């Protein structure tokens, strides 16, 4: 049986992609500090699991996690865009030294698949309200986002000189269970959500009119298990966003309606670094991967409210 | 007022501490010599200051940093190939010392940082073409990468923090100190010094390859100015000539330089070797004042002249 390597397995999107991975029959071994992630998220009785606790920028920690391991799926980074703005130093580690000291890991034991989680923030404000595409000229504008841009550099140099078959995947806006909402810069669905399920208000910031391409976690999923399976995968990014339309008054509409509550939303002002519209061009994804039927916004917050 | 050039021993910045000397400023260096060389350096100068270290230690930064006015970031692993070969350590020299500059500069409250990135971040991008700023970035190796990276980062402090950087996509500089040691040197500095030691020199392919070579004098002045023009463009600038030099021009310029014909031994084109490589060189010639510039037949003289 085949061994999957996940950095970041312990978090929101690499414990579902663990599920999933064990459901299928592979084996899986997580590599995560815990410092987002946790044990709990993770299937710990799992026979076919294993856990290493550390840093995935620990040389020596990668050099005993690959050992045995056929392909990596690699989500360990500091997801916190604001982070990134509060520590660069700290946060490069994570966000890319990560990434390069993967790469090497990987070439010396001679494994060639890695699914790498990029996003949507490599374009920055460019092609804004327009569907992005992926050829859409990079505008990274915080640490967080460089280190992703360069991770997808550094991957496909590793790929020309070293047979790397990197899967690049630009994240649009992720949700849904096991999401944590205990930061102010927590997806907002997953603050949202928390506020609605206790009855509490939310907060707006701006008008409300700012829209994002929703994905709920499910979906993801079944595009990095595909982006491992894939016989040859393409050298270039694809976009993870379906090319739908949400506003925020589109979802505080919706939640209400779901949780069947009155919800209050108090005012906050625009945030700095908000970017208005968001919306990818799917049209890479679709000819690249088997998407099936999505779950549509209203679906994918009824199973995150259905969870807390 | 006092600057800190970092990779000052260098090829480039050497140049450019002769040339901020001559001009009344006082210059710390900072350098491992790794590459650069105490003898390129006017030791002895009372206005000149040598640091030995990393530049991707925090600790020394922030002493070097110190007094200073303002920066000039050289430092670098400049050999592409050796970062192919080493990613880890090169990024180290690559990029970690942009950022921890970055870093010491916001906590010392220091603006200008005039920033030696390459025309490598375009890949090959705009072959056969004139490149501008704008052309579709593809850093094919680490070295590239980092370079890229590091704009990214000065960015961000710019817009975060009041950084003042001023970019500049170098593309082929050529001069005297120019190390011709390494088969990757610059094709000037090997084909001058087998041209004054009457030794064959190697041509890859058919000598019809394009570069818009830079001679490094023309280059100091942009770099002097990057530190004392008073209201800096934010995005980077290419420095090139828009000129186009064949490798076969080359040859036959050295030849009637050193007065004897080049023995030219065939070699095959380097794989992944651009033909045609050539800079829009608008928004230099708009922000920065240019002159004359050295011709390539110029600049070879002056360097032939001081092997
Ligand atoms: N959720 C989104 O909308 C979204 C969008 C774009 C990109 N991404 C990327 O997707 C990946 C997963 O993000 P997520 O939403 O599941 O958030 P998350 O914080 O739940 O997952 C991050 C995980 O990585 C681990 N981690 C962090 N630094 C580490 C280190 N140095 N060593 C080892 N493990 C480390 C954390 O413990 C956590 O388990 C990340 O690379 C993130 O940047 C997510
Ligand atoms: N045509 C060109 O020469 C060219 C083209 C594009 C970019 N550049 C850039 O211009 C700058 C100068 O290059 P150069 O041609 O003068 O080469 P160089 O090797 O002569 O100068 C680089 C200097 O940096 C020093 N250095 C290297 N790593 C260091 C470290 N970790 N800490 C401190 N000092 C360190 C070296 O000792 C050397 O003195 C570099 O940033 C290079 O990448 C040059
Ligand atoms: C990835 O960043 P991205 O901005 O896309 O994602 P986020 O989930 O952090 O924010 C989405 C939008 O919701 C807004 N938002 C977020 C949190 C909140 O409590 N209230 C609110 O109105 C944000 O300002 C933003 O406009
Ligand atoms: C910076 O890369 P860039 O290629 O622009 O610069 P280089 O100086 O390394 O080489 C320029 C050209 O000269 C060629 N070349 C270089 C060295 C040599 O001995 N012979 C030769 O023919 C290269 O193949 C290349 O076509």
């Amino acid at each position: 049986a085949e061994r999957i390597l996940v950095t970041g397995g312990a978090g929101f999107i690499g414990s579902h992609l663990v599920d999933a991975l064990l459901a299928k029959g592979y084996a899986v071994r997580v590599l995560d500090d815990l410092s987002t992630g946790k044990v709990g998220n993770l299937p710990m009785g799992d026979a076919g699991l294993e856990l290493l606790v550390g840093d995935a920028a620990d040389a020596a920690l990668l050099a005993d996690a690959v050992q045995g391991c056929d392909a990596v799926v690699h989500l360990a980074a500091v997801a916190s865009v604001q982070a990134s703005v509060e520590d660069p130093v700290a946060t490069h580690q994570s966000n890319f030294i990560a990434t390069l000291r993967l790469c090497e890991a990987m070439t010396a034991a001679g494994i060639r698949r890695v699914v790498f989680a990029s996003s949507a923030a490599v374009y920055g404000n460019n092609g804004e309200g327009t569907p992005i595409a992926e050829d859409t000229p990079k505008s990274p504008l915080t640490p967080y986002a460089a280190d992703k841009l360069a991770s997808e550099y550094y991957l496909d140099f590793y790929r020309r000189q070293h047979g790397l078959e990197p899967v690049i995947l630009r994240f649009f806006n992720i949700f849904g269970p096991r999401q944590d909402p205990s930061s102010p810069y927590s997806g907002v669905i997953s603050i949202f959500s928390e506020r609605a399920k206790a009855g509490r208000p939310i907060t707006l910031f701006g008008d409300g009119g700012q829209t994002r391409d929703f994905v709920y976690v499910a979906d993801l999923v079944k595009i990095l298990v595909q982006g491992l399976e894939s016989p040859a995968p393409a050298a270039d990014a694809t976009n993870v966003g379906l090319g739908g339309v949400t506003t925020l008054n589109d979802l505080i509409g919706a939640l209400q309606q779901i949780s069947g509550k009155p919800l209050q939303v108090s005012h906050g002002a625009t945030r700095s670094g908000d970017i208005r519209h968001s919306k990818a061009d799917n049209r890479r994804l679709r000819e690249r991967f088997d998407l099936g039927t999505p779950s549509s916004l209203a679906e994918g917050l009824e199973r995150l409210y259905r969870s807390l």
